[PDB]
Order: structure tokens, then C-alpha cells, then sequence
RNA sequence: UGUAUUUGUA
């Protein structure tokens, strides 16, 4: 009110910074073209010893963020030089996370990025602390910002934290961690995906029927570059428990996605008469083996609250109609799937009670109409 | 008959 009458040279910037209306006033001044540079430079010299304090402040964080839109490269580098050792403390802070996201979002150069990355390194931030950040209500937004803003060549501290011991569990089975991990996997390098997948496969039993972990397995199954090993690797680890996994709430979805993936690979090959040959040969043997397992365990699966979905997915002629040495396979498939259909039809009166009997009957009928 | 989305910081 009378503050606006004073010359900028005489303002008490640190006091204004932590005050709501003082802070709004400074932001307006930064948005004032005639005075922007001068208020920026004057403010900067007075508030620089308090960079960390302001970043964490309920009102100061708004000033710091605004400042990011106006700071010179020199000014921003000095700011980052001041606070990089404190990135953990900042990231878990409800105000700090907003400040740091903005800072990352407006980096000028590689020097600034490397300083930030240095702060997240083990010199200043422990692996345990990085895991905490990944799962933290506030911190996970900072990790995600790094993931989308920085080159994957900088992802070292994140990869290291994930693959350490059993941290893959701690992260994949967490509400926030599961989402962060998917973001990471969508942009990181193939070799970085491999290192994480090794750990995911190693701890598969603690992931496959987890409420969040199951989404991670499914995410891997959508990465085509993993086909050459992931299919066989997953099936080798799980084949003996395939029926039980099919009958559980969360893992049943993983089974369905796995089966649909097998169908899509094999049919895509046949349409072209596209995945590599070895991916295709592997898929054929697993599908046939899967049909055998579902055939043996048909009585449990058709009756189970979750298993019936996996069964229906395997039975759906929409998934495999082109399938009705590709010559020998297509012949073996038609035989095994036809046998499963007739066994299913025989069982229909035994599940008359269930609400999904008609759906299974329709699929049986659809098979007949196609053959 | 079947699963996740955090942030409306003044």
C-alpha cells in the first residue's frame, strides 16, 4: 500500500519473500517489464543466503518458482549450486517439491542438470532415501519430473536404487512407486529396462498377484523388444502355478494379457503369409502347453470367480481365427483347441447356476460358426 | 461375474 511508493533499492526483500502479499508484490514486479530485471537483480543478492529456506516456505516457494522464469543462466546455476545437496529434504517437502519441479523444468544447460543429478547421487542422497522419494507423496513428482526432463543417461541414481537387493518389491507394490516405475520404463534405454527386468523376474512371486505389482508385469508384456526372452522366462517361472495364478484376483489379469500376447504374435506372423522368428517359435510351444494346462484344469477354471475369465480369453475365436513350420503348429492348435471346446460344452450343464454360463456358451457357439 | 492415479500449496 505504501510499499509500492518505495524505491526498489530500499525494499526488504527477505521479509517480503516470506509474506503472502509481499511475495505477490514481488511477483507482480517481476512481471513488470520496465522493472523486471532490476527487481530481479536487487532481490537476488539479498535472498541468496536463504535459497533453501524460501524453497521450503509456504509463500517463498511461489517467489522462487516465478524467479525461475526470469533468472539469468548465471543466477540459476548459483541457485542450484547452493541447494543441490538438499534435494532429498526439498523433494519430500510439500512446498519444496513445487519449487524443485519448477527448477528442473527450467534448467538452462547441462551444468545445471549435472549439479541436480549430483545431489541425487549417493554422495548426498542414500539409495534408501531415493526409494523413499520414489514412493513419497511429494517426492515422486520430483522423480517423475527428472524422468521426463532429463536424458536417460542421467537415470543412474534411479536405476541403482531400484535394482538394489529387493527394492523392486518396495517400489512395484507401492501405490505411487508403481506409477513412477512405469513412467521410467516408458522412456529409459533398452539396457536399463533389462537390468530392471532381471530384478522383476527374480522377485516375480511377490509381484504377480500384488494389487499394484501385477500392472508392472503387464507393462513389461507390452514392450516388444523384450519378447525374445520375457515370454519363455515368465512361462518357465510360472507354468507350474498357471492354474492357481489364473484363479487369483490380480494375477488372473496377467495371465489373460500373456495369453492375448501369444495369440497376437502368432497371428501377426500368419497374416504375413512382425516379430522375429525365435519369438514366434517360442510362443507356439507355450500356447500349446497352455492349452494342455487349461484342458487338464478345466473343471476348476470354468467354475472359478477369476479363472473363468482366463478360460474365456483362451477360448475366444476372435483371438485366433487365422490359426484355423506353421503347417504342423496350426494343425496341433486346431486339435487341442477343438478338444477344449468340446470338453467345455460337456461341462455347461454343471455351471448352469453361474451368471457367466451364457457367455461361455456363446464362445462355444462362435467357434462352431467359424469352423 | 474381476484390480491402481497422488496436487485446488497463497
Amino acid at each position: 500500500v505504501e510499499i509500492s511508493a518505495l524505491p526498489l533499492r530500499d525494499l526488504d526483500y527477505i521479509k517480503l519473500a516470506t509474506d503472502q502479499f509481499g511475495c505477490r508484490f514481488l511477483q507482480k514486479k517481476l512481471e513488470t517489464p520496465s522493472e523486471s530485471n532490476m527487481v530481479r537483480d536487487l532481490m537476488y543478492e539479498q535472498i541468496k543466503p536463504f535459497f533453501l529456506d524460501l524453497i521450503l516456505d509456504p509463500f517463498g516457494n511461489y517467489l522462487v518458482q516465478k524467479l525461475c522464469d526470469y533468472l539469468t543462466a548465471e543466477q540459476k546455476t548459483l541457485l542450484i549450486q547452493t541447494i543441490y545437496p538438499n534435494v532429498f529434504q526439498i523433494s519430500i517437502n510439500q512446498y519444496g517439491t513445487r519449487s524443485l519441479q519448477k527448477i528442473i523444468d527450467t534448467v538452462d544447460n547441462e551444468v545445471q542438470i549435472d549439479l541436480i543429478i549430483k545431489g541425487f547421487s549417493q554422495e548426498f542422497t542414500s539409495i534408501e532415501q531415493v526409494v523413499t522419494l520414489i514412493n513419497d507423496l511429494n517426492g515422486n513428482h520430483v522423480i517423475q519430473k527428472c524422468i521426463f526432463k532429463f536424458s536417460p543417461s542421467k537415470f543412474g541414481f534411479i536405476i541403482d536404487a531400484i535394482v538394489e537387493q529387493n527394492n523392486i518389491i518396495t517400489i512395484s507394490t507401492h501405490k505411487h512407486g508403481c506409477c513412477v516405475l512405469q513412467k521410467l520404463l516408458s522412456v529409459c534405454t533398452l539396457q536399463q529396462i533389462f537390468k530392471i527386468s532381471v530384478k522383476i523376474v527374480q522377485f516375480l512371486p511377490g509381484l504377480i498377484n500384488d494389487q499394484f505389482g501385477n500392472y508392472i508385469i503387464q507393462f513389461l508384456l507390452d514392450i516388444k523388444e523384450l519378447d525374445f526372452y520375457l515370454l519363455a522366462e515368465l512361462f518357465n517361472r510360472l507354468s507350474n502355478e498357471l492354474c492357481q495364478l489364473s484363479c487369483l484376483k490380480f494375477s488372473s489379469n496377467v495371465v489373460e494379457k500373456f495369453i492375448k500376447k501369444l495369440f497376437r504374435i502368432i497371428t501377426g506372423f500368419i497374416v504375413n503369409n512382425v516379430a522375429s522368428d525365435d519369438v514366434i517359435n517360442a510362443s507356439m510351444n507355450i500356447l500349446l502347453t497352455t492349452i494342455d494346462i487349461f484342458t487338464v484344469n478345466l473343471n476348476v477354471l470354468i467354475r472359478d470367480n477369476f479363472g473363468n475369465y482366463a478360460l474365456q480369453t483362451l477360448l475366444d475365436v476372435k483371438n485366433y481365427s487365422p490359426l484355423l513350420n506353421y503347417g504342423n503348429f496350426c494343425n496341433d492348435f486346431s486339435l487341442k483347441i477343438g478338444n477344449l471346446i468340446v470338453l467345455t460344452k460337456e461341462l455347461l450343464p454343471s455351471i448352469k447356476t453361474t451368471s457367466y454360463a451364457k457367455k461361455i456358451k456363446l464362445k462355444v457357439k462362435a467357434y462352431a460358426e467359424a469352423t
